[PDB]
């Protein structure tokens, strides 16, 4: 992950000079976070999930959004994320949505975040930390009732329970939260692994003397949050579904576009090869578009001779192979394209529009493997209208 | 591309909090400059290509070097790449390897860059920047002879011809360089197209009355300059074998090491799901690692269930899906491993290495998809030892 999230909001002038860049909906983030809000139950609250830049959109320039909606809770993964969530002025609970290593953890005691423990080790070296600073360190334990085998400590054997115990247990350490996470979308499955974290959770609590009413049970991500209702709990965790991405839900449109211009238009007779291994021949007369992104920008090379791209309202083939930095489109039937028009990637343009699906199928990625990496490739524009 | 690439180089204590990171080898990357110097005649001149952030290695730690080795000529791809060449100290020639919109040329002046030209637009927006700067600027012009038919002027019909004439003959503008590129890695292709182009440059030069003797010829990138060294003529342009990135020419090794650590180690029961979507069941009780690297850093997704990282010295299969943050590793039978220990993601550690045709196969993309995407995602550290 970047060592550091950029301060900068980048304004026109220096997106005119950019090759490729995002364009980031500031309006449909506002309206997908309330559309959110009118279905969760009074008694669960809200952590906005920020991890990876926030899905690429960018934490520094949604943050204001997040604080004036009153959202009480944040999550990041890395220490630039937490850094640049406090650098907002965000002063609400910050919590860790993944393992982190002890390195890690120690250089962010300034920033107040509540790790997220699933081993006695972990445990251990938070409340050497603790001891340490002179404080006590707010912790949610993460449980595998989920079945995700990841962060969280399995206590499907005896052994395993012994360690949840001794981590529930740890002196200097105020376990704030217990929680786990779900592998599929499954609803019958979300309520039946639901029904298991309620009794784990009810048995640590009494293992450990911990008081029900002041912790915070949380398990959904966006998908649960929305579709198994009674799995809110106290709070749930939506990432996705804020910014447009839950496949789930179409009721909630994507909040990124990628786009470039038409750097230059080049004529081509029929009968000539494009790019790299020839794997294109033009079969006519030609007019090619030069746009200067590539898979270096991420845009992938598998999206040549497969993806569509929209310049002036239409539809134009990408062909041969995307380059490290270029990309070549068939203009020939395009009519009224000029160098300097702008070009979408992924998004709308006039009555066009690029599918999510279509992105997948062309990249052979899925789309958040695609939008992270645009994040941390390319500049973020945040479009404030209607 | 980034807007601005960030002036920090990474210390030792920002990498050990930061969660992945690069590990660039600047001797190899030394070693690899003089190895290639020492092929190349005594006529031909060398343009260092450092578009995407010097292939994901990082232009403002690798610009003393360059620096030092006294290579005359630097090639790059956005503006932002143009700054931190120039904030290097480098006032040796600077070239665009790519065709770039009017706003992006304009926005550069003060950097000095030679544009790469290859239709009549181009030259006469470039003519009236001159003109509106009072100076003449100077530029290559892309031919279509290679066959990319992406950024050149294809000069096999009349009407390519005459614009030609018509881009070599602005005024306003010095011809400096004359050029073409070869989309494929077939010698004999390679000779073929090299003679087309001395026949078209020769043309273009006699009916624009521009001096041979002033104009410098140049058609190669790393594998013509090496493996069809009659192309080497006035100037090469290597870009992938100064990294290690040829794959014709293994003995240029690579440069870059992509690494994380452990930050937890989970103790998992025969017949427990892994990941996302529950691709993995363990077999047997397991103890598995967890790192704080997935697909937001660039580890792909599709690497879960096919590759194997490095810890304590031996391999160690990755078992579930990666998710955007996190991938799971099975140390069950991997003796000695603590919280801490570093992993290699791709590299060498001890008596194990990761060759770039397994990334490859794992990752179902090619070598440069990911380095470049590492680059723009995590932090470069620069190892100077041996
Ligand atoms: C990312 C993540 C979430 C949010 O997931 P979405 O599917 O994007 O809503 C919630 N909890 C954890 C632990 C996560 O890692
Ligand atoms: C990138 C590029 C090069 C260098 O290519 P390598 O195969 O990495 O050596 C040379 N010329 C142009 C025009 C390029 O775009």
């Amino acid at each position: 992950a970047p060592l550091h999230i950029d301060t900068a909001l980048p304004d026109a002038a220096q997106i005119q000079q950019s090759n490729s860049w995002l364009e980031i909906s500031l309006g449909q983030f506002q309206s997908n976070i309330e559309q959110f809000k009118s279905h969760m139950n009074a008694n669960t609250k809200i952590c906005a999930i920020m991890k990876a830049d926030a899905y690429g959109n960018g934490i520094r320039g949604l943050m204001p959004t997040i604080i004036a909606q009153g959202i009480p809770c944040v999550g990041v993964a890395s220490n630039a994320e937490a850094r640049a969530v406090r650098e907002s002025g965000f002063k609400g609970e910050l919590i860790r949505v993944r393992s982190a290593s002890l390195s890690e953890m120690s250089s962010a005691l300034d920033l107040n975040i509540e790790e997220l423990i699933g081993t006695h080790q972990q445990a251990l070296d938070l409340a050497e930390l603790a001891k340490q600073s002179g404080k006590t360190l707010k912790v949610h334990i993460a449980l595998n009732d989920g079945g995700m085998g990841a962060a969280g400590i399995d206590m499907t054997t005896e052994a395993g329970k012994k360690e949840a115990v001794s981590i529930a247990t740890q002196p200097s350490l105020s376990v704030v939260g217990i929680m786990t996470h779900f592998p599929n979308y499954n609803a019958d499955e979300v309520r039946a692994k639901l029904a298991q974290f309620k009794e784990s959770s009810t048995w640590l609590m009494q293992q450990a003397n911990l008081k029900r009413e002041e912790i915070t049970l949380h398990v959904a991500n966006s998908y649960t949050a929305l579709n198994v209702p009674e799995a809110q709990l106290d709070m749930v965790r939506p990432g996705g579904v804020l910014f447009g991405d839950l496949p789930t839900n179409p009721e909630y449109p994507s909040i990124v576009s990628f786009k470039t211009r038409v750097s230059s238009l080049h004529h081509l007779p029929k009968d000539s090869t494009v790019g790299y291994d020839s794997t294109f021949t033009t079969s006519r007369d030609s007019v090619l578009a030069n746009l200067p992104v590539g898979y270096s920008d991420g845009y992938p090379r598998k999206m040549g001779n497969k993806a569509e791209v929209l310049i002036n309202g239409q539809r134009a083939k990408v062909v041969g192979v995307t380059s490290m930095n270029t990309t070549v489109v068939d203009v020939t039937e395009i009519k009224g394209v000029l160098p300097g028009q702008e070009v979408v990637l992924f998004g709308q343009q006039q009555k066009q529009s690029i599918a999510v699906s279509e992105m997948e199928n062309n990249a052979e990625l899925i789309f958040p493997e695609l939008y992270t990496l645009w994040g941390t490739s390319n500049p973020r524009f945040y479009v404030k209208s209607s």
